[PDB]
């Protein structure tokens, strides 16, 4: 079955006075492949993808500040905080050119970094990514009242911070197949202490939905503008019914984005890596062999 283990040796780097944890496997030479997770996951979400790529390419998978095994400073964990730390992480490792593999809030980080540094990105593989959502009618109906509630400082903090609903409920509701107890405990581990759950609540409050928050809407529209023009090689994975990306949106993008291959993973919601890791990893490995890296 789908692997539940996390076999990777820990690596740490000090970034803006904080320790960040990252996976680092594969050959030392060549262009590295940088894997960026989102909310409410960690490098754990890549555990079954990376072994398809690590035979032939360096694989780097950081834990975002405040998540996974990375340090947990007392921040608001706005997107801007994550931008600052990830910019600094990339420079701290001395990375030059990279290929991005990104998901969920990792995709906003990766696309925003790529748009600002396009000479350094040799391809982007992405799935269930952050786009401006025009209206709440575009959010899945089965999750709509809850995500509206999440975006409040009263009910939303009760649910996410006090009661850990984003880990105990929203996360499994983002995977078609059932998560095992071992997998749930891996996703629970960074957040056993409620005071450490700020990123879990700030992230859905940063989602650009119906024009709010206006600043994130503008930032995400900017990198989407770039994505519609840039020749950067693109690999888009999508599933049915999806969450952030419905199938009809993936089909539009597969035609409108230049140099874009789109891959149907079958049933999927948000954590597509948990529903079809074999296809995602094997398609990434094949696609990499076609890039000038
Ligand atoms: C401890 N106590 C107070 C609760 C409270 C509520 C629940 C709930 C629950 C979830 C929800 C709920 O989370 N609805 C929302 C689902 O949305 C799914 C689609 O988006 C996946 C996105 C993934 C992350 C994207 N990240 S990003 C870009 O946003 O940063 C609503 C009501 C309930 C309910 O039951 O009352 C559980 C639901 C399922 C479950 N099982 C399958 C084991 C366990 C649940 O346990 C719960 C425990």
């Amino acid at each position: 079955g789908i692997g539940t283990g996390f076999p990777f040796d820990p690596h740490y780097v000090e970034v803006l006075g904080e320790r960040m944890h990252y996976v680092d496997v594969g050959p030392r030479d060549g262009t590295p492949v940088l894997f960026l997770h989102g909310n409410p996951t960690s490098s754990y979400v890549w555990r079954n993808i990376i072994p398809h790529v690590a035979p032939t390419h360096r694989c780097i998978a950081p834990d975002l500040i405040g998540m996974g095994k990375s340090d947990k400073p007392d921040l608001g964990y706005f997107f801007d905080d994550h931008v600052r730390f990830m910019d600094a992480f990339i420079e701290a490792l001395g990375l030059e050119e990279v290929v991005l593999v990104i998901h969920d809030w990792g995709s906003a980080l990766g696309f925003h970094w790529a748009k600002r540094n396009p000479e350094r990105v040799k391809g982007i593989a992405f799935m269930e990514f952050i786009r401006p959502i025009p209206t709440w009618d575009e959010w899945p109906e089965f999750a709509r009242e809850t995500f509206q509630a999440f975006r409040t400082t009263d009910v939303g903090r009760k649910l996410i911070i006090d009661q850990n609903v984003f880990i105990e409920g929203t996360l499994p509701m983002g995977v078609v197949r059932p998560l095992t107890e071992v997998e749930m405990d891996h996703y629970r581990e960074p957040f056993l202490n409620p005071v450490d759950r700020e990123p879990l609540w700030r992230f859905p409050n940063e989602l650009p939905i119906a024009g709010e928050p206006a600043n994130i809407v503008a930032l995400v529209e900017e990198y989407m503008d770039w994505l519609h023009q840039s020749p950067v090689p693109k690999l888009l994975f999508w599933g049915t019914p999806g969450v952030l990306i419905p199938p009809a949106e993936a089909a539009r993008l597969a035609k409108s984005l230049p140099n874009c291959k789109a891959v149907d993973i079958g049933p999927g919601l948000n954590l597509l890596q948990e529903d079809n890791p074999d296809l995602i990893g094997s398609e990434i490995a094949r696609w990499l062999s076609t890039l000038e890296i």
